[PDB]
């Protein structure tokens, strides 16, 4: 491990997000910021809200610069709106640099802030193409690389606890690491395998084959990337395109058929509970996603366990049972490799080399019989045909 200052600088969990401490303004104003590889704006609460115990106060920052422009960000299940500006930004448990970055000061929002999440803003780490209002608003990471000698790469180790964390425990627990400008070898075991970044907007990748307990899902590979496949720390679940979700759920049900679960469980709505310590991990299958490799006609696979795709939740009766929600759900916007998938792996966002690296995480949850895996190579043909085009 060569980046000790950044190791263990994250807190949080899959369902509420993983956040890093940042400071904005002069004198510095400390805020907790959601690490989001699925968006490209640095946006912070800048007005009182019921779910925020602190927010950015532009009038107290001597370095605040008003861009005199509003930003409106409506999304599926909500929105945020604010005012654009710039200020001096630092990451205390990060590179020892201060940069001038764009900041969207959030003045109004609907279903954006989460009660008890402990974060007050979001760090959009994806590319300018998807920045709001448009690609002229330089994302934070682009500013950081342009203004300093920080290498154009970051890596994420998101650590799921494997069990529920109460309010006090989640504040006192280490949620993982965001290594800015490098790869820390203490965070993974085995080898790093790289997949190309198909296009620089979201962190888009190409899935070439899917297995459930070694059994090929046998769908046309274009289905797996319809209309795109992305790596997103800002999404909780592994999200699959409708048809892929339907085929995967049927195969996961068939593999776990020794126990019957209600439809509400498979819909990701209701929890399932087992007596403390008796979760039947072994009846649930492993899921392998094969990704396009860096060499022609070569792929590799990442394999996750039910310990990643069953999300620990506290029972409604706060009982001594071990309870979970199924953390795989359908999408109408392509595949999303969310936090529950990222929790299995150390993920390297190698922007400099337009590639994403995967290695087994040193903090993934497993049992004495199975572990997550990153393996290769495999001979795979016509992988370019797996990508979707509108
Ligand atoms: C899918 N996704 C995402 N990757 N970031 C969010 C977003 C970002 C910018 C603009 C609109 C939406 C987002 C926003 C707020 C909270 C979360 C969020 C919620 C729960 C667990 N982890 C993260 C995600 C979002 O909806």
């Amino acid at each position: 491990g060569s980046f000790v200052e950044m190791v263990d600088n994250l807190r949080g969990k899959s369902g509420q997000g993983y956040y890093v401490e940042m400071t904005v303004g002069s004198p510095p104003q400390t805020l907790n910021i959601l690490v989001d590889t699925g968006s490209s704006n640095f946006a912070v609460g800048a007005a009182p809200h019921p779910f925020l115990h602190r927010y950015y106060q532009r009038q107290l920052s001597s370095t605040y610069r008003d861009l005199r422009k509003g930003v409106y960000v409506p999304y599926t299940q909500g929105k945020w709106e604010g005012e654009l500006g710039t200020d001096l930004v630092s990451i205390p448990h990060g590179p020892n640099v201060t940069v001038r970055a764009n900041i969207a000061a959030i003045t109004e929002s609907d279903k954006f802030f989460i009660n008890g999440s402990n974060w007050e803003g979001i760090l959009g780490l994806a590319y300018a193409e998807i920045a709001r209002p448009d690609d002229s608003l330089e994302p934070f990471f682009d500013s950081l690389v342009k203004q300093t000698h920080v290498p154009n790469l970051f890596s994420l180790q998101l650590c799921g606890a494997g069990f529920p964390l109460n309010q006090s425990e989640v504040l006192a627990s280490v949620g993982g690491s965001m290594i800015i400008g490098g790869i820390d070898h203490s965070l993974y075991t085995g080898s790093l395998w790289y997949t190309p970044i198909r296009r620089e907007w979201y962190y888009e990748v190409i899935i070439v084959r899917v297995e459930i307990n070694g059994q090929d899902l046998k769908m046309d590979c274009k289905e797996y990337n319809y209309d795109k496949s992305i790596v997103d720390s800002g999404t909780t679940n592994l999200r699959l395109p409708k048809k892929v979700f339907e085929a995967a759920v049927k195969s996961i049900k068939a593999a776990s058929s020794t126990e019957k679960f209600p439809d509400g469980f498979w819909l990701g709505e209701q929890l399932v509970c087992w007596q403390a310590g008796t979760t039947p991990w072994n009846i649930f299958p492993v899921i392998s996603l094969y990704l396009m490799g860096e060499v022609t006609n070569q792929s590799f696979r990442i394999t996750i366990l039910p310990q990643q795709y069953l999300r620990p939740v506290e029972d409604v009766a706060t009982s001594q049972d071990d309870c979970y929600k199924f953390a795989i759900s359908q999408s109408s916007t392509g595949t999303v490799m969310g936090a529950v998938i990222m929790e299995g792996f150390y993920v390297v966002f190698d922007r400099a080399r337009k590639r994403i690296g995967f290695a087994v995480s040193a903090c993934h949850v497993h049992d004495e019989f199975r572990t997550a895996a990153v393996e290769g190579p495999f001979v795979t043909l016509d992988m370019e045909d797996c990508g979707y085009n509108i």
